């Protein structure tokens, strides 16, 4: 868009790059109807089922029952796109608060909108990960890694330069601008945005769970229509009256009736709508619990993490640390807070390296800006005889490392007392290796054996008090003012040692407790001294006894045959790698064992593919975000483990619910049948059926599916990686639950029989739905019965049920008696002995399960 051809300063110029609103305005911004998605949601068979029913049901001219069968198909209808327009809303919310936010440099103003209020023309920076939201002329960068995987579909990480592209215009292989939509893998993106959302090149271009569920509903669906067609060969050959067969003519069009409402009562028209209802109110618990998901797919897995793979910085960690315990080679106790003067050498030397090395700085009180460990340090210095932090503006910083992946030298120089005071703090093992001298008063000698062993004494025994401990030095050469280089390296003497507690959040012991009673196994990866991470895994409540940990060199140094061995052993990783990460995520999904990385930076993403339910966190960079099926806003651990909590009340709830319709519905066929084998009057007609399928299959369903959690959900094994909807447990829960309500209404349909067939059919009706209404009660848990559970304590449920109730009291009015095949009138037993036998059911069925929970497991 004519920015191809321009340098920096001609971006500049051109596009008046650096009155912000009205450029906002001027330039652009830089960001389906309800009843359409109504209409194309009839793509579930089932519900094309019914409305195939509902057709012919019409056409042969009875209103009552096709208004009943379009009344159930509008109900799931509304009930599916209200809960989609909730899904819609949350996901638009999630798109809202965990929305890329790039940090906008602008006039000088420094600053940080989010991606739909960028503008063009101001300076944006990119940090490593920071996904770059608009398109934009850059003018330095220092190896600015960018893929373009989903702009062009470009793998390769093309380095954006200063060198522009004049006459020339390419999506490919550029450097000129950084393009949107692309991520910044490594490099520092300090660019101007040229370009609106819509002039952007990127702007111009169900669940496996989900998928299984439609299958075996498929499969029901025909093993139904197979039911129903042997139904009504019954009802065609089993009587036919005699050979004249009077009227039949006119006669099969009530067996059908009767066969096309058992298809409609058998079949779960609800089952997709009660999966994306549960799996919208379940992704709002997530967002309750501080776990914003991004992958949809994801929510059904959750509940099978057999296997989590976290990290103790962020997740088991609140970062903000207080060093506890020090070590000096002159050897004493804790004396900073009491000491007005320098005290003795080694503190006062151990003090001024901790504050000058330290980049962070406490400023007002509650604000942290720099690295946890340096603000835990100057925390530190700032808690001990009072302020400590002025000493450092007067200190001069000439010579600071970088401090690189691989140097751990993070370096000061001050020329205010020494000259070129070589000032660097680092890892334990790292400074002991480099640094040649001992710190005793002003004597500074080389390393001996036993001097060396009694530093490796101290440093184990901070390690296994799960302290992490930096290590100082201070010797120079005199010289002057160096070009800020690493010199002499190999001539450092040893200050002493400071070791910081790492605290985890709170709740995380019974977190950690109730996973590992859950199955799920925990494993935590780390970066600092091995042993240091292995004390704070036992610390934690992840190792004990017979439990291992490997470092990382360790790891990239091991084959997988043995590993595999290895593996079911261990939670503590150390000196971790992303190509670790890989190894790790990979082994443990190969034995199953569902996995969830845990990888915030910004090449830690291709862990996060690999891993079926990788979660970055909120903290983290957003290239893991996108790595990531779902985010922690709070990254704590503590929220993966309520989030697994969440997915396997979520999976609880598909299984409670689909028990109860098919519970429910094979005992109304069930009943049919017996009524069929003794050459009965079947039990209901085909209104009354199709009424149950209104008042059940429904509502009542939802709620039930809205159940909460369980008191035992984190007490059981996790769910296979497979769906295992018709689980043995469960399946015998539905056979009991079928078997029982279909015995209660052929009790109640013998017992009308005593009296005439037209009261067998009402007292059967009656018997039927109100033992689905009251079985709602007990089908709320396979734990917990009604009472134990509290009736009140599912609000959905009693409401539904109140509803239902509601619902079915048309029947006791007169005026639909006649259409309901309800004859005359009651006095008190055309109600009470159905009402006798549903709540004999229920109480036959909860005591089943308080059998189950005291008897069986
Ligand atoms: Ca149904």
């Amino acid at each position: 868009a004519e920015i191809y051809r321009k340098s920096a300063a001609e971006t500049f110029t051109q596009l008046e790059a650096t009155e912000v609103t009205k450029r906002q305005e001027k330039y652009g911004f830089n960001e389906d109807p309800l009843w359409k998605l109504f209409l194309e949601t009839f793509k579930d068979p089932m519900v094309i089922v019914l409305v195939i029913a509902a057709l012919v049901q019409l056409v042969l001219g009875e209103v009552v029952e096709s208004l009943i069968i379009f009344l159930v198909l509008i109900v799931n209808s509304i009930i599916s796109v209200v809960q989609t327009r909730k899904a819609e809303s949350s996901l638009d919310a999630l798109r809202e608060m965990s929305a890329p936010v790039a940090k906008v440099i602008r006039d000088g103003s420094k600053q940080s909108i989010h991606a739909r209020e960028l503008v063009p023309g101001d300076v944006v920076i990119l940090d490593a990960g920071d996904f770059v939201p608009a398109d934009g002329r850059l003018f330095e960068s220092g190896s600015l890694k960018i893929d373009e995987g989903m702009l062009t579909g470009e793998s390769e990480a093309v380095e954006k330069y200063i060198d522009t592209i004049p006459d020339e215009v390419g999506l490919g292989d550029r450097v000129n601008m950084v393009f949107s939509g692309s991520l910044v893998v490594y490099g520092r993106g300090m660019f101007v945005v040229t370009g609106t959302a819509s002039e952007t090149e990127i702007g111009k271009i169900q669940t496996p769970l989900q998928r299984k569920l439609e299958s075996f509903s498929k499969k029901l669906g025909l093993g139904i229509l197979a039911l129903c067609v042997l139904i009504f060969a019954v009802e065609a050959g089993r009587v036919l009256l005699g050979d004249n067969s009077a009227d039949m003519a006119t006669a099969i069009l009530n067996a059908f009736m009767f066969a096309v409402a058992v298809a409609v009562a058998a079949i779960p028209e609800a089952l997709s709508s009660i999966v994306t209802i549960v799996l919208a109110v379940g992704t709002n618990k997530m967002a309750k619990q501080h776990a914003i998901i991004r992958k949809l797919p994801a929510v059904e897995t959750l509940g099978s993490t057999s296997v989590i793979c976290t990290d103790k910085t962020g997740t088991l960690t609140q970062n903000k640390m207080t060093v506890v315990d020090y070590y000096l080679p002159d050897g004493t106790k804790e004396n900073f807070p009491e000491s007005p003067e320098n005290w003795s050498e080694g503190e006062r030397r151990l003090i001024h390296i901790a504050v000058l090395c330290n980049d962070s700085n406490i400023n007002s009180e509650g604000k942290e800006l720099g690295d946890p460990t340096e603000v835990a340090l100057i925390a530190f210095s700032n808690k001990n005889n009072q302020d400590y932090n002025e000493i450092r503006e007067k200190f001069i910083r000439e010579g600071e490392i970088p401090f690189d992946s691989d140097r751990k030298l993070m370096s000061t120089l001050h020329t205010f007392n020494e000259n070129k005071a070589m000032l660097t703090k680092g890892g334990p093992d790292v400074m002991f290796a480099r640094c040649s001298y001992v710190f005793l008063d002003g004597e500074e000698k080389p390393m001996t054996e036993e001097i060396l062993a009694k530093l490796k004494e101290t440093n184990e025994e901070f390690s296994n008090q799960a302290l992490r401990v930096l290590a100082y030095g201070y010797k120079r050469m005199p010289a002057d003012t160096t070009e800020l280089k690493l010199e002499d390296e190999q001539d450092i003497v040893l200050v002493g040692l400071t070791a910081m507690i790492d605290p985890p959040r709170e709740a995380v012991y019974a977190s950690i407790e109730e996973s590992k009673k859950a199955g799920i196994r925990t494993v935590m990866i780390t970066g600092d001294h091995k042993t240091t991470a292995q004390a704070i895994g036992r610390d934690i409540g992840l190792m004990d006894a017979d439990d291992i940990a490997l470092t990382g060199q360790e790891l990239d140094a091991m084959p997988e045959e043995e590993l595999d061995k290895k593996l079911e052993h261990i939670a503590v990783y150390a000196r971790v790698s992303p190509e670790n990460k890989i190894r790790i995520v990979k082994a443990w999904q190969k034995k199953g064992k569902i996995t969830a990385m845990t990888g915030d930076g910004v090449n830690d993403a291709p862990a996060l593919k690999q891993a079926d339910i990788g979660v970055a966190m909120g903290s983290g960079t957003d290239v893991a975000k996108d790595s990531a099926a779902m985010i922690l806003t709070d990254d704590n651990f503590v929220s993966i483990v309520d989030a697994v909590g969440v997915g396997r009340t979520v999976f609880d709830n598909i299984k409670k619910s689909i028990a109860y319709l098919f519970a429910g519905n094979l005992g109304a066929i069930i009943a049919i049948l017996f009524a069929l084998v003794l050459d009965w009057i079947n039990p209901f007609t085909a209104l009354q059926l199709l009424f149950i399928n209104l008042v059940n299959d429904s509502l009542p369903a939802i709620a039930l599916g809205m159940e909460k959690a369980e008191p035992d959900v984190m007490k059981r094994k996790p769910r296979d990686i497979n769906e295992g909807i018709f689980a043995g447990g469960t399946m015998r829960a539905v056979i009991s639950r079928g078997v029982l309500i279909g015995i209660a209404v052929i009790i109640s349909q013998y017992i009308g029989m005593q009296i005439s067939p037209e009261m067998s059919v009402a007292m059967a009706f009656t018997t039927l739905i109100l033992a689905r209404t009251l079985q709602t009660f007990a089908a709320r848990s396979n734990v917990q019965t009604a009472f134990g559970a509290g009736f009140f304590s599912n609000k959905y449920v009693i409401g539904a049920v109140l509803l239902c109730f509601v619902l079915y009291g048309i029947t006791v009015l007169p005026g639909a008696r006649e259409i309901f095949s309800i004859p005359a009138s009651f006095g008190l037993h055309e109600w009470s002995i159905a009402a006798g036998l549903a709540l004999a059911a229920v109480v036959m069925m909860e005591i089943i399960k308080v059998v189950q929970n005291k008897f069986f497991k």
